[PDB]
């Protein structure tokens, strides 16, 4: 089970889906795209 873009998750364990290359931000703590 992964988290789509917008879902909030923990930074130590990024649970965002890797299908759209999403990572959990550190200040917002949510799935975001690469900068």
């Amino acid at each position: 089970e992964c988290l789509g873009f917008g879902k909030g998750c923990n930074p130590s364990n990024d649970q965002c889906c890797k299908s759209s290359n999403l990572v959990c931000s550190r200040a917002h703590r949510w799935c975001k795209y690469e900068i």
